[PDB]
């Protein structure tokens, strides 16, 4: 990690809870029947969902903060360029595609939902992307191949390209980074789209997140403060797991596979990294389910 020191890290390291397998069928049967119902489908992503491609989490039993309370460095089995995305950020992508997910709010930084194919235009990313760096003057993204080289909203040394003055100059304003330091304000932008999206959701599904961020972990409130359904979705404890109309208890790639499994939905194979700006229009919406034995 190279943003600042900081005290208040939240609960690292609390122990993971597996529900028993006729709980657990059950469960996902009915987060299946709510996906295939509701109007208005918002996800909640975190580090949960990239752990089965190799890059830690932050509070859980070997987090980056689970391990810095120790002095230790955490494992990482990908660089951000060679992650893959998993069967959850596939399976996502098929739910975006089918008509099944109104928006998508991560707190990830690795970069992975815009390289699996989601599209932009339905994507916040609240707290950066390793990715992506940002025009100071003009605002204009950048998404990039390759990692932008900083953290913390510091210049990455490239200057903005964008035409102006007829197409007589480029923009030249100073690009930098995206990746929030500690208390750094979240984008006005991609906050704003997921507190609406959020505040107008019939089901908020939250995914590998243990919710302790805030204003972030408290978006899928405004659901349930509306009358919607929310679910929670994580091997620890959350912080707002009293608030949830339905608790899942597992790996996440195993519910999401089920749960795509139940919606009659084949979860697509990644085919390298992507970059989709606005959403191509939906393919047809699938066959009715067939309900649980
Ligand atoms: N395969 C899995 N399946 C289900 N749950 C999982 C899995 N792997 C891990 N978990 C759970 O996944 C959860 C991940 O919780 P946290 O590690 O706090 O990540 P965040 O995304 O909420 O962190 C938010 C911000 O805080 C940071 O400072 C950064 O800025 C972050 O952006 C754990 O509770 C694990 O039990
Ligand atoms: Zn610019």
């Amino acid at each position: 990690a190279g943003l600042s020191p900081y005290a208040d890290k939240g609960k690292c390291g609390l122990p993971e809870i597996f529900d028993p397998p006729e709980e657990l069928e059950r469960k996902v049967w009915e987060l299946a029947r709510l996906v295939w119902q509701s109007s208005s489908v918002v996800f909640h992503t975190g580090a949960g969902i990239s752990t089965a491609s190799g890059i830690p989490d932050f509070r859980g039993p070997h987090g980056v903060w689970t391990m810095e309370e120790r002095g230790l460095a955490p494992k990482f089995d990908t660089t951000f360029e060679s992650a893959r995305p998993t069967q959850t950020h596939m399976a996502l992508v098929q739910l975006e595609r089918v008509g099944l997910l109104r928006f998508l709010v991560s707190q990830n930084v690795d970069g992975l939902h815009v390289r699996s194919g989601f599209p932009r235009d339905k994507l916040a990313e609240l707290h950066g992307n390793m990715f992506v760096e940002e025009c100071a003057k003009c605002k204009t993204q950048y998404v990039r191949d390759t990692v932008v080289g900083t953290m913390g909203l510091k210049a990455t040394g490239r200057l903005c390209t964008v035409a102006k003055a007829r197409g007589l100059r480029a923009c030249r304003g100073e690009l930098r980074d995206t990746i929030l330091d500690w208390e750094d304000s979240l984008p006005d932008r991609d906050l704003a789209l997921a507190d609406e999206a959020s505040r107008n959701a019939d089901l908020s599904i939250t995914l590998g997140t243990s919710l302790q961020i805030r204003p972030s972990g408290n978006l899928p409130l405004a659901t349930k403060r509306r009358g919607g359904r929310l679910v929670i979705v994580n091997l620890q404890p959350t912080k707002h797991d009293r608030h949830a109309d339905l608790r899942i208890h597992g790996y996440v790639d195993e519910v999401m596979t089920r749960l795509m499994k139940h919606l009659g939905l084949e979860i697509p194979a990644w085919d390298g990294p992507r970059v989709l700006e606005r959403a191509l229009p939906p393919l047809p919406r699938p066959p009715t389910p067939k309900l649980e034995p």
